[PDB]
């Protein structure tokens, strides 16, 4: 009973339920036609039919790089680019559709912005399995799954090379626009601005944002140790931070993001963005005398905010997707597009960048190994080896596979239990659905899922139907692309999340993307050129090896 | 000094103050080029140069009926809908530009959405007259400006026949989006939403939301005096209301937007919105057994705020405009544009519509007339005569003439003294600032300006240049049209501001434009074919003359 339980609308259309016994399926604008919005016009036809292999498309972003030599030397770079842009984004709503309270646009929805949009409503809680219809009528025990399947085992490194400069720039990063409440509920951002607000190192309320700020020269707060700048202490900003009970004030780092005492990783790269906003500051006092300390603080923002989205585009998911497009970001690309400037990030995106397989065992600085109870909240140990040891050391360690299962190590695995539970509690809808809805064609059996015998098989014998398979579980144990950190779904879904928060920061709007919201050409071509190196080489004595990537390979 | 004082880039360029003694303007996809921005692409200059007379344009919507009949019935209708739509709403910076804090963009000015933005910064702080570099050392005494010019002296109907219940229905509808702090300030909206959130029914914050609702059917909470359904009492629902001290709970009428106790004219349409809230609940709740209160209540809000913006273009600006032009409300006209859907109301639009001069002498309802001291804070007339009643007489009595000056009736002609003086602590530029930026040629002297020698000279001797007339004192004393409510700046100023606050709002977007949105066809055909007369005559036992227009022309 409930109709909208058995997903009928394909396409994406949506089921309402209407008189009792009956729904209806509204198609406006999906492609197709009839009850179950299923007959494809023939455009609609026409172009799923002669759309690639995702699988195939990956090849081709991985076929001879000397063709890739020159597709980047024309413009076809710039095509390609615009294309990717357009296309990925194309599958995220804009404006936002639903979220846990919601499964049906509304005005609350579209305001009470401490929320998260899902893109997929819950699985109606009137449904005879917690999945819908298909499946066990009681999900497995998480902490069962997780030991069982996600555990580390032997750690696998990431193929692909990546290291820990990368696992905390990701973990960094992402901590700015994934608060979740906590005294509200699953559901719920604390990191309003949903986005690349940097707000991790300024701070989701303004009113924090003002204890970390100097108001001289639009400085943010410092303290000098030994050489370097380092963050004020909670002595100088009171702020709050959270910090294990019995720790003082004093050792303790103010900066943006209160988890970010929780390690070195976290705070390494706060301190380099604070060196960063401080510098720009400087050169932009150099140019315009006149300022004052507001202005030239809002601009800082703007070029750091320029800055970290460049980064991200052109180095980390060039690292990450590993084609040999290179990728660039050019906000023009978009001015022909119809593209929606706004974002709001979604739970399920949150799900997705669960991805805690990168940490390793133990944590190798200089030639000493440190354990998770050395490095976890070790409050000297940035101090003691200064922004430019720990560049190198973290840009060394490989960072581990994401996709293909069996890799969280334990000191974290509790987390990924806590993510399968959120899961259940938001009501997230299958694997599968999501599979449907970000373009893909779903899952006949675990074995094609995992792409072996073994773990397939019990997975079955847990879940009873692929069909039942839990988003994140199944996004962590699908198989893994040829030589790859994750596979097909990784990329899938997560890409289109990823190329609207970043595109439509209203920085790349053409209202803003002009010189003087940077402070001339200086400001903007601080932007335009941001290098992963730059920004640790220029704010640093002595430039150590900086990358995402493990060296030479090795 | 302070080269910006002189206003220096033309055509929206931006201003950026370089190192002490020096300045740039940064023309960015402008149009034109060079140091001041101005010097025309070819296409920029051709553009220009053809695009006809606004006074003359005008015209053309009120050439031949027959002409605009026969266009009215053809699909230039829609064409030309489009075009007022695309080209109107491309003067509004989207995402929004300055805010009286910040004049350059940031991301405060971005993100703290109790601000209100300018679309022209604020006139320097250190420029030699308070209006840049033109104008007399110290301006006009507001109170003179307003005793000697606005002030009504005898009673100028307006031709276009507009009657009180637009006079009504336009001070309703305005403040839902106007709400300026007061506690905070001038900048300051505590109406967050920016828009047709219809908070001025449902309450700008949730907890009075709730407050208002029943909670029962997706409806509003009321109570029932002689045969009607009339808001609840403070006594029903605590939410708050500014009544005059000494005023009792039960006496008072809780409604959504706290000053509504004022007047009954303001009382009068939040009991027609709220009989017709409840009544779209059961529609839908006849059409969804299964629905629930939230989702009765959550859909009904966004079938009136369909209802709303239909009306407010089809009626309401079509009764102001006095285009022959048939103005459509169909949001897919901008489904090929290159729009986006959000707004964020200024404070020059703000000062806009500061457009008291409608109110008369005294309110005639039935054959009595009533003082101000009898129809302000009189909590009985709505209850005595009842809604039917009133909207006849509203109906019938011809609200003044807004444009040309001398026609602020007295007893609220301290408000538009308050205006001038908030004018004043924003810093808003010139007027005539204001025109060239919108499309428009600068007044060469008063003469120009007022259309009338007496006024132009004293205004002169008061002003010192023409360059230096103050933003609302020149809107309401420029000459109106022809035979129009206003003149030239208040359409081409004002419409901008409207259609993209219209148009721009999440309802209108593709993503949300779709039946099931509505509650499938049922609750979208109402949004579909709303109408003034609908709206009164279906939520009344009995239809009276219900217009905009004063009856028959008599
Ligand atoms: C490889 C880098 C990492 C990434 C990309 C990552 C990502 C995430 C994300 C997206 C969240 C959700 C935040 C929220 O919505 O509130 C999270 C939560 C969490 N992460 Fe990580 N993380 C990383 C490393 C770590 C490490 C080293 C630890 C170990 C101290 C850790 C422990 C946790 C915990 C305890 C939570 C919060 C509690 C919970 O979800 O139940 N993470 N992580
Ligand atoms: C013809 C209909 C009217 C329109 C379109 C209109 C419009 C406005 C607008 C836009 C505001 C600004 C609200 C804000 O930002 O806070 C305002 C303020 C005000 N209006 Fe009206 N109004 C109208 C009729 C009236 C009447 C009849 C009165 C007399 C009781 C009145 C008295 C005031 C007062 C006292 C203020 C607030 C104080 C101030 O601005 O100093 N208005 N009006």
């Amino acid at each position: 009973v409930n109709p909208c339980c058995y997903y009928p609308c394909q396409h994406q259309g949506i089921c309402v339920r209407f008189g009792l016994d009956r729904y209806q399926c509204d198609c406006t604008r999906t492609g197709y036609s009839g009850p179950n919005c299923t007959i494809p016009e023939i455009w609609t036809w026409l172009r799923t039919t002669l759309r690639p292999s995702p699988s195939f498309i990956h090849f081709l972003l991985t076929h001879g790089r000397w063709l890739w030599d020159f597709v980047n030397a024309t413009f076809i770079r710039d095509t390609l680019m615009r294309l990717v842009l357009t296309v990925r984004s194309n599958l995220i709503p804009s404006p936002p559709t639903y979220n846990i309270a919601h499964d049906y646009i509304s005005w609350e929805s579209f305001s009470n912005v401490s929320y998260y949009t899902r893109i997929l409503p819950s699985v109606p809680r009137d449904c005879p399995t917690p999945m819908g219809t298909k499946g066990k009528k009681q999900l497995p025990d998480a902490e069962f799954l997780s030991r069982r399947f996600l555990l580390r085992r032997k750690f696998i490194p990431d193929p692909q090379g990546t290291n820990l400069m990368f696992a905390f720039f990701a973990q960094h990063f992402t901590h700015q626009f994934f608060k979740t409440s906590g005294k509200m509920g699953p559901g719920f951002t604390k990191a309003l601005g949903h986005g690349v607000d940097l707000g991790h190192i300024y701070g989701d309320n303004l009113e924090r944002q003002y204890q970390l700020r100097l108001f001289k020269d639009g400085k943010l707060k410092y303290q000098m140790l030994n050489g370097e700048v380092y963050p004020p202490s909670v002595e100088e900003a009171p702020v709050l931070m959270h910090y294990p009970r019995g720790i003082p004030p004093q050792s303790q780092m103010a900066v943006g993001q209160e988890v970010f005492g929780l390690l070195p990783g976290l705070m390494l790269y706060a301190t380099i963005w604070l060196r960063e906003h401080q510098r720009v500051c400087d050169l932009l006092k150099a140019e315009h005398p006149t300022w004052g300390d507001e202005q030239l603080f809002q601009t800082a923002k703007l070029i750091l905010i320029g800055e970290t989205i460049k980064i991200v585009i052109e180095e980390y998911v060039q690292q990450l997707s590993g084609y040999f497009l290179q990728l660039k970001f050019d906000p023009e690309l978009l001015f022909g597009a119809q593209f929606q400037y706004r974002n709001r990030i979604a739970m399920e995106f949150n799900q997705l960048y669960h991805w805690h397989p990168l940490m390793p065992d133990s944590f190798r600085v200089g030639p000493q190994d440190y354990s998770y109870e050395q490095f976890l909240f070790n409050t000297s140990m940035l101090v003691d080896y200064g922004v430019e040891a720990l560049v190198d050391a973290f840009s060394r360690q490989p960072a581990g596979r994401i996709g293909g299962g069996r890799n969280i190590d334990h000191h974290i695995l509790h987390v990924a239990v806590d993510v399968i539970k959120e899961s259940r509690v938001l009501r997230l809808q299958p694997f599968n659905e999501y599979r449907k809805r970000f373009g893909m064609k779903p899952y006949t059996s675990f074995q094609e899922l995992t792409g072996e015998k073994e773990m397939a098989a019990e997975l079955e014998e847990l879940y009873g139907d692929i069909d039942a398979l839990e988003f994140y579980p199944g996004l962590l144990l699908e198989k893994c692309h040829p030589n790859s950190i994750f596979g097909e779904s990784m990329i899938e879904m997560g890409a289109p999340f990823s190329l609207k928060g970043l595109l439509g920061n209203p920085i790349c709007s053409p209202e803003y993307w002009k010189a003087s919201t940077f402070g001339g050409e200086v400001g903007f071509n601080l932007v335009k050129t941001a290098t992963l190196k730059k920004l640790v080489c220029l704010n640093t004595k002595t430039c150590p090896y900086v990358s995402f990537h493990v060296p030479d390979p090795r």
